[PDB]
């Protein structure tokens, strides 16, 4: 047995919503780790020296075409980070059907579209990491977020069903659940950074996370502790 | 303080998906409890013993009309049981966008449409019980259910967000999460499939629709006022974990 | 199939720490439900006309004697409510071994002693309800409660291992996890404390014929305080 | 903002139960990461590659003496990995008070004794990692383990209470929960294999690293999916 950090394997990575914000920090961290990193965008293009593909995750045909472009460039996606997401907060009595479904379609169905398309090759190659970006809200229930909490909790159920089916083929699905990212409900008494989220994603994309499936990694300063 | 079961209060109940199967058992239990029970149906009609309103939970306009019809008949809804649901199982690689979205739209968004419409009068009257029928799959992840597990876990997030907002106004949202429940569909699986499922159940038996209804009865009762955002698993221990 | 509440079965009940507080409300509720209710006490006696047995749950021999007295009076215990508990809070760097072990020994090991003794007959009769009284602190982690949170979370693990072994024989173990009960509001969505009778209502449900298919569950009675993961 | 892995900081590490098996893999991984690593043992000694201190975690005075010996060797403990543990399984009806209390005293109270002793200087320096090694059994309930599951779930409650109190001072407590691991030796495991001690060590490495500062009260399952549930 090797005592230290396992030898690095450069994986084909796709980060959806990887062109700015937390997604860009995730993409830059995975590239710095040594992975081949592609990001989706909706017109802004890709930053730094990352491979960009245009993709709206509400569009299944765009998702299919984006994955094909990534595969031609750098090989089939081995690590999917589904970071694309939106918030449309509202108290329950004021939340409209449109506002609920928009958040579901991007955050939950959009993550499904990417995971489903990624599985086409992951299962065949007997390796895959599907890493959903969830939220403390999924299990803690932020009060103006019936739609967002539903979508982000839904990622847990999806990750666990995917893992129960496919972990025997080397394909796992896990959730990183950030809290507030750049205080009374946060034990740490501070917000987190995008780089702290990216550090958990880096772990789940690494050779140190093969035996982790269906897990929620909370990056929230303890905010979401409970049951 | 009274020692025994609190005095019963007859609530206006609506059970979506209450016209057949497990939802019908839920509705019949709540009626036997003493509540005024209405059920939805999609055109096949109300059960002989229960007031029915035609309502497709994918149609926000139909949800609004149905709540108005219930209100006229028995007062505004105080206890909503969201049982309307469908399954479209598939291996992940085979699951189409349509199979995913149809399950989400009925099971998750349809439950939202009903909870949102119910909340109007619940907050104003400072009482409401929103009871989502989830599944062991939400937190345990039954294979071939990327859609169903996503929908049924989403009910937990929604229930907790609703509870954090509205519990102070006496409005709670909770989830009953059944495991394998004896139905016509389960008795039609091959015996190997039925036997294989028992291996994952510590109780080594399937549950009944009346056991699901017993948990719903509790959450609709005067014994559940201080329970909010909870998952009540009715699954013989199948879903134990984290 | 029966449409309404299942036919009632009058069970032999033992509530540990049943002479006051939450335990007394649990015992009185289960008696009103129609059960045959015994309580443990440490000298104060049982309330009402309930059957009392003297028992300190840190003493395995006393637990054995107490169950034998209940068995002789009303039949072997079918429903055990392990309510006896104590708290001894401290900041971590101030918490002593003594203060940690005292809380463990009563709240966790004491619950084990009662569950283990109850299992003598439950498995043979193919029925048992072991109901632990936990706390929101078990999974939420109230500060200054390294001992109490450890003990109350330990009840979850024990209930689940007991349930995985014995549910096939009709014996289940579950946890009722109260939040703040009148005998802080900033962390409670309901913006109120709970009552002992609300805890007892959850115990009544878990002792009833409506809860046979519930095993290893945590029923939170906390106004939403403990919501999380 | 730094794009890549944060600059490594060498921490003073103590791994209880680090002299053999899974704990030894944890200690060897943390040393390979660049940390200064000490392990406990109950008299058989540490392997020659690591500094060892004799310490029975059922003995509060021995825990105190062990921490002082580590302090004099490599500075006060900054990262505590509590791996010392035993199992004494039995059917519930057969399990004795002694068998229950022995597992609690080592696995739960012993972890407390070490976390309590570490806390003073961690709080003073405004940095601490307390990493309990739990088990899938804590939340999944392996049968015949009323004692082991109780102890390993108790670590979760303890980690959360410690985190709620001390996370604001830079001190966090988390749990790594292994499933079936090769060094300690299937339909319930989605991965359809046992894990390795080095896979557990990888999760501990993460929780000891500069990538885990904002994680407190978490359970990191290393179990092939075995424990998924609620
Ligand atoms: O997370 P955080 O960074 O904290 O929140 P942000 O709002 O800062 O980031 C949201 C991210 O998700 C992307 N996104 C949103 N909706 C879609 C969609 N339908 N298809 C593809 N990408 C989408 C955004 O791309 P965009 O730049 O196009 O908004 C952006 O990259
Ligand atoms: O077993 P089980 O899981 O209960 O499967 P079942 O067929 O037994 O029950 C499903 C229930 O959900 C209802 N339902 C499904 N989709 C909708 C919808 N869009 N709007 C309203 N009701 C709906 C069904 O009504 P119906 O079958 O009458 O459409 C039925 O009452
Ligand atoms: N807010 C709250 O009150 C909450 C309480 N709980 C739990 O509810 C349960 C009861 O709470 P509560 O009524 O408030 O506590 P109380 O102090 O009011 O009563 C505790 C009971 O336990 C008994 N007891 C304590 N130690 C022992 C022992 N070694 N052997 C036998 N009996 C013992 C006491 O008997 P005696 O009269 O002889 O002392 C008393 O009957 C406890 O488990 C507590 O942890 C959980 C969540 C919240
Ligand atoms: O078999 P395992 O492979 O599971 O190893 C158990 C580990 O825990 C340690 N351990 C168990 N009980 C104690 C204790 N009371 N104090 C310190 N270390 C302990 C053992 O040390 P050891 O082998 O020294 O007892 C060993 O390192």
């Amino acid at each position: 047995a090797t005592a230290g950090r396992p030898a690095f394997v450069s994986r084909s990575v796709l980060v959806t919503g990887g062109n700015r914000g937390i997604g860009l920090a995730i993409a830059r961290r995975l590239a710095a780790d040594g992975h081949k990193v592609a990001v989706t965008h909706r017109g802004s293009g890709a930053p730094d020296d990352l491979f960009g593909v245009q993709c709206d995750v509400t569009d299944s045909a765009a998702v299919d075409r984006a994955f094909k472009e990534v595969e031609e460039h750098q090989g089939p996606v081995e690590v999917l980070v589904a970071n694309a997401g939106i918030s449309k907060d509202a108290f329950l009595m004021r939340m409209t059907e449109e506002r609920f479904e928009e958040v579901i379609n991007t955050n939950l169905t959009g993550a499904f579209r990417c995971a489903q398309r990624a599985s086409r090759t992951m299962q065949r190659k007997r390796f895959g990491r599907i890493i959903f970006i969830g939220s403390v809200s999924g299990m803690w229930g932020i009060g103006n977020q019936a739609n967002y909490a539903a979508a982000k909790a839904g990622l847990i159920g999806m990750a666990r069903s995917i893992s129960r089916e496919l972990a025997k083929a080397g394909v796992t699905a896990n959730v990183v659940a950030p809290g507030y990212i750049d205080l009374d409900f946060i034990p740490a008494k501070r917000v987190g950074t995008a780089e702290e989220v990216a550090g958990a994603v880096s772990f789940l994309a690494s050779e140190d996370a093969s035996y982790i499936a269906g897990a929620v990694i909370p990056v929230d300063g303890g905010m979401g502790m409970g049951h």
